[PDB]
């Protein structure tokens, strides 16, 4: 059907748009599952084949395939894409590196400050890109059964510049996401710290007092012995025994970290081994093996059917039946295969396949293993520097990730090590972690690197609350996301080129990304201006109406603006017509909430739908009429908001309303934002009286933005620009 | 030397002078092609504006009142008019805001900040428009300066500038369309009467003479050699003068020393963006300042 | 082939020819080098060089002149009316260079991909070619043609029936644009069938744009292969004809001629150009022909663009190139009046200068003596003679130190350092004397360059 054979290759159409080419020289062509690709039936498509004594080529309604025989080289094998948009070259050849793709990610963390080199991914301005499988054979059940008999392997992706769709082909090749629990969806807390079952119990008492919800408690490698390890054995930092001098009731500390409900996981660091002075390392002795006369078992192999299950049964398994959730592997080692596999990779794997009994769809904290490493959630990076340098990459590299099919980074909140101390820099990058895939606050064995709120000053402490209650307020619109991203393959946060892939701005601006589907966001990463005393960043607004998402200042269609914030305030902003659920309660701890706010952007129709484990909520904006519907029956309430007014508080089942008559305005007003702006610059006294005056006085737009053209500091020009445009 | 003499045109006397030295030569020839040329046009313009400076020097001995006067003269109430100290109003009809500061060398254009009062101003020499009260900063070239007139000004003119007669025997009337005007051109022996109503202009005479009349109405000529007195109505012809944006953005973008993809991608997205709003929000985004100020003079005059 | 120590080496790597003119696959030697060890004699080493690989042929006369060339959609009339400009404003020309936009471009069908390539008239632009290329030679103008045939012969050309034809009949219904240069009745095609008719309607020869990277089919470069049968048939046509292509390594000065591009338009390539051009006559190419008013990028200079057409009159090949952009007009009358009239002088000059040029042209033919040389061809054994990278002889009479660096504003005058050997040099224009050996930082306006004789 949709297999070619011609000389010593193999050419099949998976799709119009994806080709996978095989070379064999012994004459046998992989058929099994590899590590990187997991599925490869698909639909049936049209194509032609012409056929000469020495030659083929292949006809597709968008690739055009040539090949000469004989061995891959870029005079044998190439190809021609032929798409609506044109490009300086269109013509692929095997082996020589093409330009235009817009790279994915990395598999180790590499930058100094700021950028690093990532690598490429299958998605490219001019069209086309090549994924190689490079793998190894994959069995039936889960298990590596050696080299593959193809010499090489390729995938051809030739979908121009429809991402989604060669995106959601992916998925379908290597397989789709696993959906994450919801607990995984609020704010981690996480310090390298020598903590004790009461001083953990009043930090997170502490935590409560001050209004900071948390979902997720890590407890780091010192929960485990350390320093009474004994002199023979080497680096303690491999630990399955619990230190009974901080923890004397390790049963009682998880039941009342469960009673605050929270999820607990622990660090764990297998590379050592299991020695002899573990607690549970007799029961693995009478698994494995016996030592002779006087010896140790830490034979860390997890190739070994035997030494997993023990590992999985009696290492683990009180540790679990305590009522640890999930596991923090941390493996810090260099690539040390054995049989010729990535140790990462097998650990991620069988990891993942285990925690799956403790709850339903569990996860793990691991590292990126390269592709096919997106079924295993979730990898963390961190390793990053704590500077405004690494705060600009990093957007940019979390948007790009979606690239490659991962879209669940975990990037430590605060940075990691090194760096200088800045108290706007980490208000700005919690910013910017409250609106990504996962919020998880990191701090080192330092005095000086504490992440709590109540470490700072007044105004820094109550933004940082507000923006943490933020992120609870949000779980809702995060599950949906999870949910959709695990049923169809769209990613949670996507370059602005995923939606508006024929024009050029999209294309230049790194750190500006879509998260979710209702929401646009374009974080500061750069320091306030003292002068202004306002951060500022350029953003695109493609064409409609855009409300700024928590003031409802209004930007106009297809403009180039620099806007500005002061270090309490974000950029994020909705289109007309857009609505965002909300919870009502984020500190109240509720597997499902009980109320949910509805925000309403007036001047569009609308439509959204929240998805549950157990039920799936209609949102219809249609005419001035907003219809709430239920697939099942509920006892939660409602509550409506109409830009900024209060429409209904606390409506009872699936209503419908009307909003003809209300006021399609928020409370955003030029005189007042003006009068905020001009308060908090550091300039003289009578230029602010001056401008105050002068543009309340001037009626026409054109003759006010000359006004403020004359002004001799060109920052104040801009930000009064902006205000100006808003109110035009 | 050139911006000099530019302002000493449009100056009470203009009086060339130089020292015992063979190189303070005012000569026009004495510096390179572009000079000398503007250097030319401009002392011809000065003969020109013969008879508009006689009659200014009439009405100064009869009545009092200055050829050159500083703008708080004619707009006593308001304070931007005490805030251009190098602005002036020569006789009643002209503004003039001489260019006193060095081109800029990437722009190669000079400029000056200008004070607009109520009403509409136009360049006395491209026909550049201008709106109401507004303090601009506006480019010109070292072979342009900046004289402006307001809707309704009536200017005359002598034809034949190279000509020496005592009294000129043809004169060219330039009218700027928007509003009623009025002028009286005051002689030795004699006293002519220019209206400017509904449209209708009239030029009377109180003696009889043999001057012919040319008609400028904008930039295009109406009536040439008219002879006598005489009446003519202007309501049908072309009010608006030869300027428009397009070849004036290529113009100023044409002569700018930076890059050609700059300059390409200036005149594409300008050229494409329809709204004024969003077309001064493209040209606030350009990180050099003073093609910012170029441009939004450019696109100001273009609303 | 030259060096300071006295000795080089090079590497034949090419591949065997035959008695007739085609590839015969690899060589049977594993290794072949050729040892230069003529010392400090350049001279004699370019001439035994010529000797090894073959004399560079003749060029003809209208070559010498002044090349006009603008990515431009011109119109027959609008064209016209260009050279009876470029007439009136006392301007000569030698070559009128069309570029691809004379063919079809925005009108190819749709199933068709890029069409760059092309071989049909555009009669909406081109009404009557026959008439256009008549009048071009009335005003007594050699035409040219830019040719893409990366592509190939599509079934959309007017000349396509006869090649299908000659080559292969479509089978049931496809096309015929089968650009492989290696068969012999796939050349002889295209170059009866497809140049056949344009150049009996009058066109001179063809500017080949090649701009790919290198595909080798049979082991051998195809750039390599179109210079050497292109030049071969271009000398049907007319007497001692010229190609313009790129460069293809050792052996390529036998095709001339061969152009560079893609400089941008900057100081820093006007202060390159110059010894770029003097440092090729040691391996033999001594026919460039750069891009006069520099190609893509950049910036806008007049200066800059004044002191690129004073080298480049004084270089090997004069032609002014523009791109598509009405920024980046080459027109003398673009400028202000001093910078036209220096323009207008120094292309006058170049019309001057021809019968030297001509001259120069047969003795390098003869005895292999190249225009442009560094100056320790001629004084080998001084050590000034290697410090001065831009300065160089043209000819055998003339020495020429352009000014590649921006006038200095205080002065309104720019410099260059020019080394002076033993004896009383004059400059070309004003006549300025000049002593024995030394070593002089002189200054000249922008409508003067320093080109120097020497006494006798």
């Amino acid at each position: 059907n949709n297999i070619i054979k011609f000389d010593k290759a193999r050419f099949t159409v998976l799709t119009e748009h994806l080709i996978r080419i095989e070379y064999s020289e012994t004459g046998e062509f992989e058929e099994r599952m590899t590590q990187m690709v997991q599925n490869r039936e698909f639909s049936e498509v049209n194509f032609d084949i012409i056929e000469k004594e020495e030659t083929i080529e292949i006809i597709t309604s968008t690739v055009h395939l040539y090949y000469n025989g004989g061995e891959f080289t870029n005079a044998s094998l190439f190809a021609d894409v032929k798409f609506n948009f044109s490009v300086y070259s269109n013509r692929w050849y095997f082996g020589e590196k093409s330009d235009g793709n817009l790279k994915g990610t990395t598999r180790t963390l590499d930058m100094i400050d700021g950028e690093c080199p990532l690598e490429d991914g299958i998605m490219s301005k001019n069209g086309f890109a090549v994924l190689a499988d490079k793998g190894k054979v994959l069995t039936e059940v889960g298990d590596i059964a050696g080299n593959s008999v193809s010499t090489i392997d390729l995938y051809l992706f030739a979908y121009g510049r429809d991402y989604r769709q060669a995106l959601k082909d992916f998925y379908q090749l290597t397989g789709n996401t696993p959906k994450l629990p919801r607990f995984a969806l609020g704010n981690w807390w996480s310090r390298y710290y020598d903590y004790s079952d009461k001083s953990y119990l009043a930090l997170m008492d502490k935590f409560t007092d001050k209004k900071v919800p948390l979902s997720v408690s890590v407890i780091d490698m010192d929960w485990h012995k350390v320093s009474e390890v004994p002199s023979r054995f080497g680096s303690g930092w491999t630990g399955y025994s619990w230190n009974k001098k901080l923890f004397p009731n390790p049963e009682n500390f998880i039941d009342e970290l469960h009673q605050r409900k929270l999820k607990v996981t622990l660090n764990d660091h297998p590379a050592d081994g299991i020695r002899a002075f573990e607690d549970p390392y007799p029961q693995v002795a009478q698994t494995l093996d016996l030592n002779t006369e006087l010896e140790e078992a830490a034979k860390f192999d997890f190739d070994n059917l035997k030494f997993r299950k023990a590992y999985f049964e009696e290492v683990h398994g009180p540790l679990e039946k305590e009522g640890v959730d999930f596991w923090w592997i941390d493996w810090q080692q260099g690539a040390i295969s054995k049989s010729g596999v990535d140790p990462l990779w097998l650990l991620n794997h069988y990891q993942y396949q285990n925690a799956q009994k403790k709850h339903k769809n569990n996860i793990i904290l691991s590292r990126y293993a390269g592709p096919g490493s997106h079924r295993y959630p979730l990898g963390f990076s961190g390793d990053s520097v704590i500077s405004w340098a690494s705060l600009d990459f990093q957007p940019y590299f979390t948007s790009t990730a979606s690239n490659i099919g991962y879209t669940w980074w975990s990037h430590d909140i605060g940075g990691h090590m090194q760096g200088y101390k800045d108290a706007e820099l980490s208000l700005r990058w919690l910013q910017f972690g409250v609106f990504s895939p996962i919020n998880r606050l990191h701090s080192s064995k330092s005095e000086f690197t504490s992440k709590e709120p109540w470490h700072f000053d007044a105004v820094i402490e109550q933004s940082m609350i507000d923006f943490l209650q933020l992120r609870h307020q949000l779980i809702p619109y995060l599950y949906s996301a999870n949910l959709i991203t695990a049923s169809e393959g769209r990613a949670l946060v996507e370059p602005l080129y995923y939606e508006y892939p024929m024009e050029e701005e999209a294309y230049q601006h790194r750190n500006q990304y879509l998260f979710g589907e209702q929401l646009m966001v374009a974080p500061i990463t750069e320091k306030m201006n003292s002068l202004l005393q306002m951060g500022s960043v350029e953003v695109w607004f493609p064409e409609g109406t855009w409300y700024d998402f928590f003031s409802g200042q209004p930007y106009d269609g297809k403009v180039s603006l620099k806007v500005y914030r002061e270090i309490t305030e974000m950029p994020v902003f909705a289109k007309a017509g857009a609505i965002i659920p909300l919870d009502k309660n984020p500190l109240k701890k509720e597997e499902i909430p009980s109320e949910i706010i509805w925000k309403i952007f007036p001047g569009a129709d609308g439509e959204y739908l929240l998805l549950e484990e157990d039920n799936e909520t209609k949102a219809e904006f249609v005419n001035g009429i907003f219809t709430v519907t239920s697939k099942k029956e509920s006892s939660r309430k409602h509550t409506i908001i109409y830009g900024e007014h209060e429409i209904v508080s606390a409506k009872r089942g699936e209503f419908s309303i009307d909003l003809n008559g209300k006021e399609e305005n928020f409370d955003w007003n030029f005189s007042t934002a003006l009068f905020r702006r001009l308060d908090i610059a550091e300039i003289s006294y009578e230029q602010k009286d001056e401008i105050l005056q002068q543009l309340s006085l001037i009626e026409e737009h054109e003759k006010q933005v000359a006004f403020i053209k004359t002004n001799e500091n060109q920052e104040l020009q801009n930000s009064l620009f902006e205000l100006l445009y808003s109110g035009k």
